[PDB]
């Protein structure tokens, strides 16, 4: 194969059903933080939202 590298050899049974496990490992650490993350920030920003009020100036003059 490429740079000469030896070819895989064939899986045994018992290493078919060892990938099975790893798949499934993967697949949860697959996970993003950011998504609990996301979830925490949006309940802050409800938050920010209500005390964001910012009425626009009456004389229209910018701070």
């Amino acid at each position: 194969g490429p740079l000469g590298s030896r070819k895989i050899a064939q899986m045994t049974e018992e290493e078919q059903f060892a990938l099975a496990l790893k798949m499934s490992e993967q697949e949860a650490r697959e996970v993003n933080s950011q998504e609990e993350e996301e979830e925490e920030l949006l309940r802050k920003a409800i938050a920010e939202s209500l005390n964001s009020c910012r009425p626009s100036d009456a004389s229209a003059t910018r701070s």
